């Protein structure tokens, strides 16, 4: 078990057929969780699972650049439950993040920050106790 906040580097960033996989478990009374994909200070892409914004669970995605949040996507698919452990799996295609939970598509994010290989790092964070992040090429 790691520690939250947990930074995972990614050198060189990412590419198309690049898989990361981020395993842990939510706990019972968890807030949120967020995963954000960063080009230095710019978040290419903002994954935040939100379990109780007006009693309701919503997955928000975003870009941040320079300080300024964009125009939100939402998803109320909401596979994570408290307690339960979750694998989240991030394939990278050419023109979009495609995401998938506990082997299940979620959604799509299209890139909006361009440069792949710049986005270098991958912050894991919120009321989860996280096992293990990591990638591969599939
Ligand atoms: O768009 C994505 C961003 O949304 C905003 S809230 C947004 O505020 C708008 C007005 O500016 C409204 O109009 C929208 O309806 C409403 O959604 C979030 O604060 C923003 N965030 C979330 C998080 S971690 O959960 C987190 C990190 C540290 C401590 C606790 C939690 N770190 N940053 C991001 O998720
Ligand atoms: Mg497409
Ligand atoms: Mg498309």
């Amino acid at each position: 078990p790691l520690i939250v906040p947990y930074n995972l580097p990614l050198p060189g960033g990412v590419v198309p057929r690049m898989l990361i996989t981020i395993l842990g478990t939510v706990k019972p009374n968890a807030n949120r969780i967020a995963l954000d994909f960063q080009r230095g200070n710019d978040v290419a892409f903002h994954f935040n699972p939100r379990f109780n914004e007006n009693n309701r669970r919503v997955i928000v995605c975003n870009t941040k650049l320079d300080n300024n949040w964009g125009r939100e996507e939402r998803q109320s698919v909401f596979p994570f439950e408290s307690g339960k452990p979750f694998k989240i799996q991030v394939l990278v295609e050419p023109d979009h993040f495609k995401v998938a939970v506990n082997d299940a598509h979620l959604l799509q994010y299209n890139h909006r920050v361009k440069k792949l290989n710049e986005i270098s790092k991958l912050g894991i964070s919120g009321d989860i106790d996280l096992t293990s992040a990591s990638y591969t090429m599939i």
